[PDB]
């Protein structure tokens, strides 16, 4: 049984936390709910830690007052079909180890499963640590409250006596690193400097054993992710996300002046040894849009290269964590302010951007943005109960599993089925136009090696390749992006044409240059 | 938002609340959660209360850190049929107008259904307050929320300006009295002294115009009816029940000792003024037979009648207020012992008791409570969830609805067709018992007339009157208990048959001596 | 509210309907039902047409005595995929965009 | 849940099957290709000893009805030790090729 301590010692040397806890909705909860700070409080003094206090960052230390959100998070959706390679026939993007070739992506991309896997999935994915962690069995593939209690009581490590990147197994990749795991936890929050930065209080940095820091680590999408715990209030923690909003200027909505003045963030610092260390950005409104866009966007989370010089840009480089914060018109743009690329593709050679789910940066602008929707609105929406209080439920899943409350109650001239059939007319179209786009990408790639062995000339192929890296830009963001379209349906369909009309402008020149050789 | 208040100030008075609060599972939960005390602890001595604190008896006091809890509680039923009369060829009584005759039942008996209703329900029955309280329409019925929100929030009441209780229409009755409610909501637990004895510290006592106390209720069945809102631990806190158990040292299981011991009760006192006022009952494991038994018992709630000598038994007598906490086989004698009937028959004259849901006392000694069953296993079972945190479900209905966690998890032997077709051979069996119990009972008391105009005298009449009481019992006690011999099927059983045995001396007897008188 | 024209007025020009609309199953169903030729009936010589009359093409113009004909045919099959391109490899032609090169399709 | 567990052993083994045909096919497409570029026929009795166990390693999963899940670890084993299989022949017919280009 838990014991209260006197929150007002603390407050004594924690004026933030004071201003934060005694205002919001948490004014009446106990600091002893996360934190053991029994030495700490008497070894400290006003700016010397002393003893280190143990705070907790398992989700069942707020499960205990809130089980409705907590089980509704947790669940585990049967129907999001696991450990599903995106590059086959039958999914995503049937021609992607062709067009990714030269990635890391190439060993093995699967699409997305619930929430409750994402530190696991992080783990034991082909392309991520060498193969190096798996589950303890098959069997376990299934437990999603076991890898919310812990990735360590489902997952075994192939050597606990080594700690670098290897491969275990022969086709997989070590393309892991810190920044990573920002994305699939924060059990790391008071560890980690702001962007990774290195700082004297910082166990954690860019450039930490990416297989030493894994181990430390817990727990998937800890609630605190969202929610300040001292004050109750919205929040986001991503430092890359505080970069782009708030130290970059660019605002919450880039496209939207007044909407980012009343939908914003304020930056909060916390010191260690009275010089800055982490960052929170408390919102303004309990704003989804920007609370899901600390993870469901385009980012870099790796090494790569300059466009001007080619030279390697290392996990030292800030660049090496960077949210773009662009939509896929600004975004070639974006890269080229940062200097920046991912891989050489292994046949074309051309320098290419590598795109990920860029969710946030797509629905700006978009129909049901521009009309105030948010991505709870369709993805985490309030419970309808004929008797009982309301929650927001907190599985955050694709609308087919709750469409009267996700769209029927603000589309009331629609049944299910005609909601149904608008969701599918926007991603069977703009399916077709991402399987013609890679058509045409595969057809330019095949010619590389014709035209190189024709003796066409290195002006011609490197025109070549600046048409790749549109062409690959323009399609690879909407195999990336999750929805299929449905986000913002017309500006897919803008930038497959553009990716076509790249490959199509690339085939021509290639095939005439391969001609003029023959003849 | 609420903010929290020194509890260490309020423990230099409240020593007893001190001792639950700091040892038990509510120690970090601060007083302004439900008490608003601050004119009070500017105003309070040790010996003097000064100002009256606020006390909240919401059930949204709880459901602010227990959703889950609370949202099962308030779900309605909808298969539980409302306001469907047990007077009815269909329903689980076909003649008990004839039977019941000279009660007030004669007016309304309806069926149960859900906990959320039973306040509003109590107010609007046709036998309670002669049809001064109705639904604000007849729509409200439905609106189980609004009813939990409070009973004067759906609905009206036909003369504000009076508080007698009376007739509004012609067919209802007044038999509602203080003590029902106790039954209802305790909203009241802070104005009523222990039994409702006339005490100088309490608003509401035994001899309380009903009305009036009607409209200080709002709340069904408070949280706080089973766990102590200080120590978040087990209790009772109905004074019936505790002086049942406690004071008259019956014990928790009255037919086993060593259960008793080992789930026992410890009553606690709060006093005003310095003396004793109220009490709870500290249960020593979380006991649900125990706390469903607070008010599913046969109890005397209503004037009466002394078997001695037929005098009226008022609301300010004591046992206006009793459990008699006794199996249907020991319930005569425990009738005998405080010298009471309920009603006389409007037809036969015989001094006859009216029994009311005795399933805590039928539960006694079947097959399951030796087995270390309770109400809770099959009408409260822990959720089962592939993933997520498992709590207690509150909805307490009939286990139909849950088949696998109420029945399946321990007879694994059997399908849920195979469990629902056991409980219907008892059900069906039983209630074949009881209409053939109510058919003999029914020839019996239409004989009384016939040997009235026959001249047969006033000795035979008092032998035929002696036996009605015995063959009341022992049919009524079934069809009061809800499981139609679901809960206790051999004593279901021999009741019945005794029932029957009883009636067909009677007739016998006013046959041979209405013959005679003929002859 | 459609009140009926004089049919026989028609006829003395259009002698093919004539024949067919007396026999058929729509003698009785007036031309106003279809057809505005007030006009047309002033103007029109047997030769030469006038004034045109006004012909409703709508599917309403049937729908008035047959609606569950016009239901029936209304109706959308929503498990008919819309939109669903036949060059992807999940549908009817996995190869077309190669094979149909040069061609709109 | 159980049909979850099938499904995700199927789901892996099954991208695995096909990213081993992916790379089997870069291999076969080159053989035309270096036998047009006069590749010896040393380099390509290599890669067909090569192809004998890229075709095994890979054809063994789309003729066992399982997809996998009657061993699954075996699978995974042996599409991967398929792919390394090809690589390793389309790295030799590559290099092949570009030596009688240059
Ligand atoms: C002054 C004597 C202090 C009192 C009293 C308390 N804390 Fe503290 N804390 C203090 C310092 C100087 C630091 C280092 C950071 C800084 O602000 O300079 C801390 C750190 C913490 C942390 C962070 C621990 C980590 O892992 O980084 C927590 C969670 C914390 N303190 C909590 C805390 C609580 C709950 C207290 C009351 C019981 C408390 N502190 C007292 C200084 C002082
Ligand atoms: C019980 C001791 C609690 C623990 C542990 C946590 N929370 Fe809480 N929370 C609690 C209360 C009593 C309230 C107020 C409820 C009300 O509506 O008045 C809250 C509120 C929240 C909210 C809503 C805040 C708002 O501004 O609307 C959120 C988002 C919330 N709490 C989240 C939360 C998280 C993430 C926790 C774990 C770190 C957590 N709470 C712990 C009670 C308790
Ligand atoms: C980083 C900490 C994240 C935040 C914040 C959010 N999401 Fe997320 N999401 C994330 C990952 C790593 C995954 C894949 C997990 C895995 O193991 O594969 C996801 C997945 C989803 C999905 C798919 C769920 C399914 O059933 O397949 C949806 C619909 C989703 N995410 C939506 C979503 C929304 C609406 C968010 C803000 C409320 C949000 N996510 C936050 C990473 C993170
Ligand atoms: C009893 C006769 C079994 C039947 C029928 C099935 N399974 Fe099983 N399974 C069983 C045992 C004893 C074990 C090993 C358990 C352990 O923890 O040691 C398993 C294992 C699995 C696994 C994990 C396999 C792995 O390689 O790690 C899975 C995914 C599994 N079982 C699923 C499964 C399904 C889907 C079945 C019906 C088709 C099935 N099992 C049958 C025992 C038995
Ligand atoms: C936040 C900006 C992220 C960073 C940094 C990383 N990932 Fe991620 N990941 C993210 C989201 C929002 C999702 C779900 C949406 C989707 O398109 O999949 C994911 C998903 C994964 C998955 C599951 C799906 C899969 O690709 O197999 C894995 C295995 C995964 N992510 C691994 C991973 C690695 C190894 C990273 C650093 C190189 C990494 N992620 C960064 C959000 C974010
Ligand atoms: C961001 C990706 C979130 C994470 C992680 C968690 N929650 Fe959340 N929560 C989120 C949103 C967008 C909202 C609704 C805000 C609005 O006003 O529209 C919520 C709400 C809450 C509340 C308030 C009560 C309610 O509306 O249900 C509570 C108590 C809350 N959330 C708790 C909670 C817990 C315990 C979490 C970890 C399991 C959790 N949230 C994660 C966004 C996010
Ligand atoms: C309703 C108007 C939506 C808003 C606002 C957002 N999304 Fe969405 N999303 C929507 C649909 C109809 C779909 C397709 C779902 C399907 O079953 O066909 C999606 C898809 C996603 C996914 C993939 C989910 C899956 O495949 O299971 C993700 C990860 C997702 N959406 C995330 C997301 C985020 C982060 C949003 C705010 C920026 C967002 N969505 C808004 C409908 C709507
Ligand atoms: C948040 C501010 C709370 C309010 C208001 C109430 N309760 Fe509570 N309760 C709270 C916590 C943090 C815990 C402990 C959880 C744990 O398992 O550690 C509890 C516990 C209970 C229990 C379980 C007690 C036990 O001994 O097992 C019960 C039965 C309980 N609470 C009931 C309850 C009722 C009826 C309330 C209204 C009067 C109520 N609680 C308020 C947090 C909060
Ligand atoms: C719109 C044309 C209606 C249709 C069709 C039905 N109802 Fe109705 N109902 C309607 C109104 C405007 C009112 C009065 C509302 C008010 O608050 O003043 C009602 C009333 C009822 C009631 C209450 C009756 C009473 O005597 O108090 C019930 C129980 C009710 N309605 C139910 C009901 C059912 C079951 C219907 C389908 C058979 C139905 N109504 C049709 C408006 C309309
Ligand atoms: C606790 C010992 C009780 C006292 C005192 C009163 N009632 Fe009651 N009541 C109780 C239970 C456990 C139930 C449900 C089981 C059942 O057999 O019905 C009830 C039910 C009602 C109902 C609804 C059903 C009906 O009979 O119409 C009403 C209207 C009701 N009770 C009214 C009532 C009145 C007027 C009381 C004082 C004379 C009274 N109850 C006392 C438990 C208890
Ligand atoms: C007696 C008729 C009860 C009333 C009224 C309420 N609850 Fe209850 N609760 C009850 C039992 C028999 C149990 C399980 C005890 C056991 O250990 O088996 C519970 C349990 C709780 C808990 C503990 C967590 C859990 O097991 O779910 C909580 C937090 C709790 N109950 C809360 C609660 C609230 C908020 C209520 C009013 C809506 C409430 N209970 C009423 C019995 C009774
Ligand atoms: C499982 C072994 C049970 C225990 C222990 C208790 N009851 Fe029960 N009850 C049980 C059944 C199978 C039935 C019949 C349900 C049906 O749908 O046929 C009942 C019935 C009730 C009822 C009436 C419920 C209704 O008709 O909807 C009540 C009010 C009831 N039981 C209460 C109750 C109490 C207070 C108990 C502990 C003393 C108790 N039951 C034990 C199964 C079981
Ligand atoms: C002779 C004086 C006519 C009378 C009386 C009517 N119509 Fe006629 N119509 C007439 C001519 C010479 C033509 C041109 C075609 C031809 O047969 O030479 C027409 C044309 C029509 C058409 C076709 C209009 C078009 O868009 O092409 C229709 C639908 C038509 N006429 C109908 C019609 C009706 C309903 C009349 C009676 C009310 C009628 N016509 C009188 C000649 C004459
Ligand atoms: C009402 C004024 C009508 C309008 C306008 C149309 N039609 Fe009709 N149709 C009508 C009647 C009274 C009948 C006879 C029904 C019977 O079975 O006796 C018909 C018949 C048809 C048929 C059946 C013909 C056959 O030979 O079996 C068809 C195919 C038909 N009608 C079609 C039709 C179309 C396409 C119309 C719009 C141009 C239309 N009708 C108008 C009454 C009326
Ligand atoms: O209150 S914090 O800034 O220590
Ligand atoms: O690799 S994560 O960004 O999908
Ligand atoms: O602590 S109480 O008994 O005043
Ligand atoms: O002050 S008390 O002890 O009467
Ligand atoms: O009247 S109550 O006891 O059912
Ligand atoms: O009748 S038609 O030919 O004008
Ligand atoms: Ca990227
Ligand atoms: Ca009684």
């Amino acid at each position: 049984n838990l014991k209260p301590v006197d929150a007002m010692q603390c407050f004594d040397c924690h004026t933030q936390i004071e201003d934060m806890h005694t205002v919001g909705k948490h004014a009446t909860v106990n600091c002893v709910h996360c934190h053991d700070a029994t030495e700490h409080v008497e070894t400290a003094s006003s700016r010397r830690m002393g003893e280190r206090p143990v705070t907790r960052m398992d989700l069942e230390a707020c499960a205990t007052c809130h089980t409705a959100q907590f089980n509704s998070f947790v669940e585990v959706r049967h129907e999001s079909h696991p450990r599903l390679e995106k590059a086959t026939p039958t999914s995503r993007s049937p021609m992607f180890d062709k067009l990714i070739a030269g990635h890391g992506f190439a060993f093995e991309h699967a699409e997305p499963r619930s929430h409750a896997f994402m530190l696991v999935d992080h783990f034991v994915v082909d392309r991520a640590y060498g193969g190096r962690f798996q589950f303890k069995n098959w069997q376990k593939v299934t437990d999603g409250m076991g890898a919310v209690r812990g990735a360590w009581t489902v997952l075994t490590d192939a050597d606990p006596e080594s700690s670098d990147q290897r491969r275990f197994l022969s086709q997989t990749a070590t393309a892991a690193n810190p920044v990573c795991l920002n994305c699939k936890t924060q059990d790391h929050i008071l560890d980690w400097a702001y962007m990774g930065d290195e700082h004297e209080a910082a166990k954690w940095s860019r450039t930490s054993e990416v297989v030493e820091f894994a181990r430390d680590l817990n727990h998937p999408l800890n609630c605190f992710m969202c929610h300040d715990p001292h004050s109750a209030g919205p929040r986001v923690v991503r430092d890359g996300l505080i970069n782009a909003v708030v130290d970059r200027g660019l605002g919450t909505y880039p496209h939207d002046p007044v909407k980012s003045e009343q939908q914003g963030m304020t930056k909060v610092t916390f010191q260690r040894g009275r010089e800055d260390f982490r960052a929170i950005g408390l919102l303004d409104t309990a704003d989804s849009n920007v609370m899901c866009a600390q993870c469901h966007v385009e980012y870099n989370c790796n090494p790569g290269y300059q466009l001007s010089d080619g030279s390697r840009v290392g996990m030292d480089d800030r660049r090496a964590n960077h949210f773009f914060w662009a939509n896929v018109f600004d975004y070639k743009e974006a890269a080229q302010e940062i200097d920046f690329f991912d891989f050489r593709h292994a046949t074309t050679g051309a320098a290419l951007p590598k795109l990920q789910h860029p969710e946030a940066e797509t629905f700006w602008g978009s129909v049901h943005e521009r009309n105030g929707v948010a991505c709870a609105d369709c993805h985490m929406p309030k419970v309808q109960l004929e008797n009982g209080k309301v929650y927001t439920s907190h599985s955050q899943r694709t609308p087919r599993d709750m469409m009267g409350q996700a769209c029927l109650n603000c589309h009331a001239e629609w049944t299910e089925d005609q909601a149904l059939y608008a969701i599918d007319y926007i991603k069977n179209y703009t399916h077709g136009k991402i399987v013609k786009s890679e058509y045409w990408l595969a057809k330019m790639i095949d010619l590389f090696p014709v035209a190189k062995r024709a003796g066409v000339s290195e002006d011609v192929l490197n025109q070549a390749r600046e048409l790749h890296y549109d062409a690959h830009l323009y399609w690879e963001w909407w195999t990336a992006e999750n929805s299929v379209g449905f986000h913002n349906p017309d500006q897919a369909r803008e930038s497959l044409m553009t990716s076509i009309s790249k490959s199509k402008e690339a085939v021509s020149l290639l095939n005439d240059a391969i001609d003029a050789q023959v003849a």
